[PDB]
């Protein structure tokens, strides 16, 4: 390392895409760098695994060239993408089920989106520059997704389809999710609903998200310690002392790249600013269910919508991954784990009956990101007021403590792309700070 009295120039706490991108950035600047990771693996809220004979993504999955950082890195390393999924759309409204060819359902849904998203260009004309229209964003940031929904002249059917979509975006009940965050997704999709569909659930890395993570790691020169939860971070004038459950490590600068819902799992000295305290106490809105379901039947390429609260089914959305000769692989989301145990095959089979009657579930699994102490929640969509109250102060360095993550990115906050974007600029600021 450069200076005396430290073990490292840079310690990165957390080895998701954000921490790994920051550690590549720091170590390729010639800084002696260590990643401290609490789990037995790198990847964080991305986790490539297996379900039956299928390679699956238990967390973060889909990517697009609307996402500058992850698309840059995909091409950087010569990786390929393939496609997930629609023929028919099934939706619940007033606790009744309808189905129709996809284009007909999209006539109703798109007309609703036309109304729901009409202010997005006014609030985020530069989506990677959150506060370019600070005052207009401030005017609406108090609104939840449900609040804005109740202001619109839509049919109940249109409102029910939006409820499904909005709940799907934030992974929670619509009243918990910032309306402005809904506008952000649309703005990042170039104010075009088909581009939004393509960006958030279509293309995936052929060799898995883990192949990109390892490419980034292998391009750096950083050390790694796995299965090493950090318990204390202590900063003085000259260095940072990081206490873990298996060793003490010092650095001239530390990048805290943990999910914001786990900020209070670490003990900090001096204490952190009110923005970190409040965000870590309030959490972002992402707290739902994601699972993979195997049904014996061939149901084709379906996509389903249902409100977060309905009498028929706990799933806000179910859609075909691919059809097979063992049946259909479905992907299913719910707003609330209390509504369905995604690993209970019988519970799940009953949950699907209103949408795909007679279907037989042979396998069902979802990773529990909510109870995993190293995530405590799913992807990050802010709650009302959080963007304008906390984003900038959340991003800020405090002495020798820097902060990184998709949970605080400027652009595709809540996505793999946001983690890489934020990790790369924070790692560069650290390199600059260390001169
Ligand atoms: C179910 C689900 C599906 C998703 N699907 C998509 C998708 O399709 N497309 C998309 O773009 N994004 C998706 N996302 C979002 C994406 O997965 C995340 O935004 C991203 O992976 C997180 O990057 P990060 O490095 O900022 O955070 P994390 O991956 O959470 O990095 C945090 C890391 O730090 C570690 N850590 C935490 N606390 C400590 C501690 N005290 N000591 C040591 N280590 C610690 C954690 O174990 C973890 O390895 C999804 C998220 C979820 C939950």
């Amino acid at each position: 390392p450069s200076r005396a009295g430290v073990g490292y120039d840079v310690i990165v706490i957390g080895g998701g895409f954000a921490g790994v991108t920051a550690a590549r950035e720091a170590s390729r600047s010639g800084l002696k760098t260590l990643i401290l990771e609490g789990r037995s693996r790198l990847g964080g809220r991305t986790f490539t695994s297996k379900l039956q004979n299928q390679k699956v993504e238990l967390g973060g999955t889909w990517v697009h060239w609307t996402q500058p950082n992850v698309w840059t890195e995909i091409m950087h390393y010569g990786l390929e993408v393939e496609e997930t999924v629609p023929e028919t759309v099934i939706w619940v409204t007033e606790d009744n089920v309808k189905r129709a060819p996809a284009a007909e359902a999209f006539e109703i849904f798109g007309s609703a989106c036309n109304e729901y998203y009409k202010e997005a260009r006014n609030i985020y004309p530069r989506p990677f520059e959150p506060f370019f229209e600070r005052k207009k964003l401030q005017h609406v940031d108090g609104l939840s997704a449900a609040d804005y929904l109740e202001k619109l002249p839509l049919t109940r059917e249109q409102k029910d389809m939006m409820d499904s979509w909005l709940s799907g975006n934030g992974h929670n009940y619509p009243e918990t999710i910032a309306y402005s965050e809904i506008m952000r997704w649309f703005a990042l999709s170039n104010f075009n609903m088909p581009t939004m569909f393509d960006s958030i659930a279509r293309y995936k890395i052929k060799t898995g998200t883990h192949s990109l993570l390892e490419a980034i790691m292998a391009d750096g020169n950083s050390e790694v310690k796995l299965s090493t939860p950090v318990t204390k971070v202590n900063q003085d004038k000259d260095k940072v002392t990081v206490t873990t459950e298996d060793g003490v490590f010092t650095a001239s600068a530390v990048i805290v790249a943990v999910p914001i819902n786990t900020l209070h799992d670490i003990e900090y000295s001096p204490k952190l600013s009110a923005a970190k305290v409040d965000m870590g106490s309030q959490r972002h809105a992402g707290a739902g269910v994601k699972g993979y379901i195997r049904v014996a039947q061939n149901v084709g390429n379906v996509m389903t919508y249902a409100p977060a609260r309905n009498k028929l089914t706990p799933f806000t959305s179910v859609f075909t991954d691919h059809v097979d000769e063992a049946g259909t692989l479905l992907i299913a989301f719910s707003a609330d784990p209390k509504l369905i145990d995604i690993n209970d095959i019988k519970a799940v089979e009953k949950a699907l009956q209103p949408l795909l009657p007679g279907v037989e579930v042979t396998a069902s699994y979802g990773y529990d990101w909510n109870l995993d102490p190293f995530s405590k929640g799913t992807w990050c969509t802010y709650r009302p007021n959080q963007t304008t109250r906390y984003l900038t102060e959340l991003q800020k360095r405090e002495g020798r403590l820097f902060f990184a993550g998709s949970d605080m990115a400027n652009g595709w906050r809540g996505f793999i792309d946001g983690a890489i974007e934020n990790g790369r600029e924070v790692g560069h600021q650290v390199a600059t700070y260390l001169k």
